[PDB]
């Protein structure tokens, strides 16, 4: 009846953990022994887990349940243990049980163990930092220059203070007037969209309805930034009669299109995309839409759309084919329909599509992930990869999450 948190080795930038010291304290209070594999890579220091009752050892063969952020590869995986991770044949010989956090879903079917809003919180900070660089490359110093990447801050609190400081400069009228008012569009309904809005709320922001973007993008107060939250009924219409039936779209999305390209996109400065996109879902923007959207000392912007940030890792933007890295976060989409990875001064739209956004705020990501995983840890400690799964007293959340 021993638990172990293994060290991450998949990536040099994987600084998260499946549990925080607060969760190790609660598990040790139940009487369970917790082993902590040493890791200079983790954002939360080893001694914080030791202060919470965790024992730090390099050998975790004593444990029955071994928790990790990503799946252990080849030799590191050993027999007669129960593992859990994100992401056959010889499983039965080695008698090991593998659990995938992604498969932990409730009766409704929505995932219970995720990273929550922190992909959106980090994405909003990154795209605000990216707009500062992109607008300066176009010849405009803005308060967005005083916002760094999400991983340059100890936590979201420190990042919020930087966003509020830059927002104060905007309220003082220090924005260049020639580029006009800035409009931000939030798509999607998940927690990542709410996390992006949480950062946006620290600016001198004003929320408007999607139909107001056309007027707001022309006459908006230059001491403010403007945002709108896009719902399905704002842009999805039937191909035949332009009617929106919410139940019909949820069953037959192939009967609908998106007027985002004509109704919203021409009046959008920055698009924060958190859309859940399936293969037969109407696309938000096509390649031809991008071609149409791109056509003295205080000059205006070449095009209204400055940048796009993908915070849900999800084909709705046709020309956002490739992904980016925390070290190289931004790329450009040229009017020649080419992807430029480092030419922020080039022609086009700034684009950001980092796949490990929560890893930029790994402390709070570890705590939020650990808060979701905590109510299922004890039943996973009592797991016996030797005994059959039917004998184990698993909740349907954990039982369905077993991939072996
Ligand atoms: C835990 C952390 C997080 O983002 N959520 C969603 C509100 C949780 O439940």
């Amino acid at each position: 009846a021993v638990l172990a948190v293994r060290r991450e080795d998949v990536n040099a930038w994987e600084r998260r953990a499946p549990l925080a010291p607060k969760h190790i304290k609660g598990i040790t209070n139940l009487g369970y022994k917790v082993l902590i594999q040493p890791s200079n890579r983790r954002a939360i220091h080893d001694k914080d887990y030791v202060k919470a009752g965790g024992i730090l050892q390099e050998d975790i063969s004593e444990a029955c349940l071994i928790l990790g952020v990503k799946r252990p590869p080849e030799e590191k995986l050993m027999s007669r243990k129960t593992y859990a991770f994100f992401s056959l044949d010889e499983i039965l010989k080695q008698e090991i049980r593998l659990i995938d956090y992604e498969k932990m879903v409730d009766h409704r079917g929505v995932r219970v163990v995720a990273f929550g809003q922190w992909a959106g919180v980090a994405g909003m900070i990154n795209i605000l930092h990216g707009m500062g660089l992109r607008l300066l490359a176009l010849g405009h110093h803005t308060p967005f220059m005083h916002i760094g990447m999400a991983h340059n801050y100890r936590n979201s609190s420190q990042a919020v203070q930087a966003v509020r400081d830059a927002g104060y400069e905007i309220s003082l009228g220090l924005m260049p007037k020639s580029i006009g008012p800035l409009t931000f569009v939030f798509t999607g309904t998940g927690n990542v969209s709410k996390g992006a809005q949480a950062i946006f709320n620290e600016l001198p922001c004003e929320y408007v309805e999607p139909h107001e973007l056309k007027e707001v993008s022309q006459t908006g107060d230059l001491r403010k930034v403007y945002g709108t939250v896009l719902s399905r009924h704002h842009h999805l219409v039937r191909k035949t009669d332009a009617v929106y039936d919410p139940a019909e779209y949820d069953k037959h999305p192939e009967r609908y299109i998106s007027r985002f390209n004509t109704d919203i996109a021409p009046y959008t400065t920055c698009l924060i995309n958190g859309i859940y996109w399936e293969q037969n879902t109407p696309r938000l923007l096509t390649r031809q839409d991008a071609q149409s959207l791109l056509a003295e000392g205080c000059p205006a912007l070449p095009h209204k759309l400055v940048a796009i940030c993908d915070i849900s890792a999800d084909g709705s933007i046709e020309f956002m084919t490739e992904c980016t890295t925390i070290e190289h976060p931004f790329c450009m989409y040229d009017a020649d329909q080419h992807i430029i990875h480092d030419s922020v001064e080039g022609s086009g739209i700034l684009m950001c599509s980092i796949d490990n956004l929560p890893a930029q705020l790994p402390i709070e990501a570890t705590e939020c992930f650990g808060d979701m995983l905590y109510p299922y840890v004890e039943e996973m400690i009592l797991s016996d990869a030797t005994q059959p799964l039917e004998s184990q007293n698993f909740s349907p959340v954990v039982r369905d999450a077993v991939i072996t």
